[PDB]
């Protein structure tokens, strides 16, 4: 249908959540460009700073409403507003780590409000993230399709670690929407690339970006 | 003057989410740490009824209650009267993952369990979202210390209706929460839990587990 | 190099899958510079075979891929004294399957030894009741794990009624000689098509596209 | 009348390549099957001095050496003379990966062992291709039923020099020669593997591995 999802669009996003029996809450004022597949946020730890994990971990959970997506794959992301959808995600690090993330997500005019949830258990305590030994996350390149009937994404993930040694992560997403209606897509790909900007000592600041964009592979990309 | 006694009571109240549904459930106990045997009666406070399988949380309804021979350091009866708190993942072969968690303290004869457990990508057409299950097949945890940490895996199978098997990898980390506790050296403990009775919603059931630490083949 | 801007290509695979042994032999012919590679495959031995024939098609040399300027090409610096791979292939379902291929070249050809190993497999799923349709098209993680170039990919192969069956990759490449240099972590993108086959997949026509980039914001 | 003796021969030959390096071991041995236990002395004919870390083919040398009790139905003794076949993968946390199969015959009091092993992946630097591995601690298999196949799971440790562990999660899948033979339900098997001598290069080395099968709690 027509979307209400208007080319400049403001963010708001709010996160609670557990790493390792820390309790956190984070907010972020942001905006960016859904047809451009582009965003940017403020983030500010409310409470539970400093915290004593990599924020790195954190930062995924920080909408591929912001996917720029061609014309010849469907957006199961742009077509599901204005209801909204959400969404549920396991990370599953290399060293036994593993996350558990919600969010929900809704639009209030030039306005997208998150509802999101992050937990992480099993982190050992000399590892890369409770060390935060982090540099960033590596570009990656999330694999969409169905199963169950859901619309699902898997990517293999990396972060840079200090020492430009490498920390694996497994991800798995699955979005779904508010409304009935909305058409599944065909098998496809989103490449993206988040960073962190700019950002104070503890990191109880931080600016994040992140550039995410739809493609059909090879080849023909 | 131990901080353990042979009969001691249970409290715990849990919150949780999976696939995005909310829920509190309490529990009220008692146990015989000596014997590694406890029992509960849980009562959903919210939530109810619960749409997925019950059975999934009730791992996360304490490993003081295990028989430990003294030829095995007793981490968590060693971790008392202060007390103790373990981290959680539960992996299910379709994507189902939990990570759950419990802070265990101790007033007098009564544990108090604090409680939590998410779970996610769970299917639709699963035997958790489809409430088939029946039972978690009887286990062996193996318990081993990894940078500092006493930490336990576990093979897991739920039994299904129609009596396929539906399989789970489970690592808990233990944490005592005074310092200085002694880390015991490699080992297993034998679980089986068991739902006794339960009402038709599952929004009343009464929990029984019983757990022995041991060394394995070939002194048992 | 001495790697040229058409090459010939020599393939001899012997394998064993759920305890069915098969030696697959494959000849064809390559484009290292533009990461393009197109082989004819015929069963030996062992056909006609009692599964999926797409798990072993990535088992059929990523020399075969157009490397830019600004990223380092492992693969190619390792000629002329060539290189190797193991690769490990878990799937959903608790099949999972290792490879390893030697990856040598005299002249104009490039010769593989591919070895191809298949353990549990259901009886009743995808792969063994022929029901994948091709494998997606996909996106190989370069990075360098213990002085070790490494790639690790998020695969799927469609199957009948467009369902997916995943699978992940872990190959592990070693150049010949001492001090090759290790490259900066990358991608490659990836597309491998059966171009045609006949009916049991005794005979079997391959395709592969592979170009390395250094992901968003530049690719 | 029965086709299994209480006390059996072995002859098991490997054939096998971890890390691009094949190698070839061959077996002799005896052991006791309805006690579950048996030892062998293995000979690398090719390939040796071995790079890698021993152990990792320990397991890989029969589970008709396995104690079963009446209660269990013992699929492994019911499967033979004809005999029965299992694949393994083994799957170590941090990316080594094997697989390994063997076909079980039996000829008079000898079991006949064909057995293949294949592991990729191991960083130079791990325990693995470092040869730290002192030994696996003590386990428990879960065998239940997938698709109508025989299934055991392990939750495997290696013991490392310097009291650290090394992570293994084993499956095994097995399938009787013989069409009929009825599959038992939910079971564990504690095993007990163990290196009871060898040379300072590995080249000759004793085994010996206990088996035992039971319902688990609270039926032990």
């Amino acid at each position: 249908h027509m979307s209400a999802i208007k080319p400049d669009m403001k963010i708001n996003l709010r996160m609670e959540g557990n790493v390792n029996g820390h309790h956190f809450v984070i907010d972020g004022d942001g905006t960016g460009k859904p047809f451009e597949g582009k965003q940017s946020m403020d983030l500010e730890v409310k409470e539970g700073g400093p915290l004593p994990f990599a924020f790195d971990i954190l930062t995924t959970a920080f909408n591929r409403v912001f996917a720029e997506y061609p014309d010849h794959i469907q957006d199961y992301f742009k077509q599901s507003f204005p209801k909204g959808y959400s969404w549920e995600r396991s990370l599953t690090f290399e060293d036994g780590g593993i996350c558990i993330a919600r969010n929900d997500i809704t639009m209030e005019g030039d306005t997208f409000y998150n509802k999101v949830r992050f937990h992480g258990v099993n982190f050992p305590a000399n590892g890369p993230v409770m060390q935060k030994k982090t540099l960033k996350w590596e570009p990656s390149t999330e694999k969409m399709y169905v199963r169950d009937g859901v619309l699902t994404g898997d990517i293999t993930m990396a972060l840079l670690l200090e020492g430009n040694a490498h920390y694996r992560c497994d991800s798995r997403t699955t979005y779904k929407a508010k409304e009935k209606g909305v058409k599944l897509p065909g098998y496809h790909l989103v490449d993206h690339c988040i960073e962190i900007l700019s950002h104070d000592k503890d990191y109880n600041k931080v600016k994040l970006y992140e550039h995410a964009v739809a493609h059909s592979g090879l080849p023909d990309n």
